[PDB]
């Protein structure tokens, strides 16, 4: 399935959520 890029469009919605709670952790 040619969805490699489609992931970069969701993978960010997840990472941005994993790297956002860390920097703002407490």
């Amino acid at each position: 399935m040619p969805g490699t890029i489609k992931e970069n469009i969701i993978f960010g919605v997840s990472y941005d959520e994993y790297r956002y709670r860390s920097v703002i952790k407490a």
